[PDB]
């Protein structure tokens, strides 16, 4: 980034992934993952606290201890408890977490098969 360390200097750096969650009904079927805020050096970041097993977040690709970079094209730091709640009260949510590459590419999970 800037005014700091240049993350990991490698020919193959980390990779981001867009995980969008969609529910059938918000009246009953409500997410089961909580979002925590961690302030460090003035930089406020978001991190998953818990994730419901029999839910969407989990099956999707979320786990207790993730790193939230952006939410629906919004800066976590910019979003506060108030906003966060609003986002959690929606049928569809779009989170942006980071991950590391690995020689596990081949077949994707889902209906699209054949």
């Amino acid at each position: 980034g800037s005014s700091g360390s240049s993350g990991e200097i490698e020919i193959c750096p980390k990779v981001t992934q867009s995980i969008h969650i969609e529910k059938s009904d918000t009246a009953a079927d409500t997410y089961g993952f909580s979002l925590s805020s961690v302030e460090e050096d003035g930089i406020r970041r978001l991190y998953v606290n818990s994730v419901k097993e029999t839910g969407l977040a989990s099956k999707k690709g979320l786990k207790a201890g993730d790193e939230i970079l952006e939410i629906n094209n919004r800066a976590a730091d910019a979003l506060n408890s108030s906003m966060l709640k609003d986002f959690l009260s929606q049928p569809s949510l779009g989170l942006l977490v980071r991950t590391y590459p690995e020689l596990e590419e081949g077949v994707e999970s889902g209906p699209s098969s054949g």
